[PDB]
């Protein structure tokens, strides 16, 4: 239903607010453009993936439940790596 690319950078996302449907589908493009590994860690969302420097993941997610829900990196949240995904 919804296509969107997110890129995991040195050290951030971008975009770091991210708005899906409720009950449909969205792809969502992890594509890491940085030097580092990073994460994209939505637990309350059932989502934990790692990308490797240079490499891309892609996801389909569904989410049942409207809110806001955290997005981290679980490598570097203390640097600032965080964000969020609001599901309406
Ligand atoms: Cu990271």
């Amino acid at each position: 239903a919804k296509v969107i690319e997110v890129e995991l950078n040195d050290d951030y996302f971008n975009p770091n607010v991210i708005t899906i449907p409720i009950n449909e589908s969205t792809t969502l493009l992890l594509k890491n453009k940085g030097k580092s590994e990073h994460t994209f860690t939505i637990k309350k969302l059932g989502i934990d993936v790692v990308v490797e420097s240079g490499k891309e993941k892609n996801i389909t997610v569904k989410p049942k439940s409207a809110g806001t829900y955290e997005l981290i990196c679980r490598y570097h949240l203390l640097k600032g790596m965080e964000g969020k995904v609001i599901v309406k």
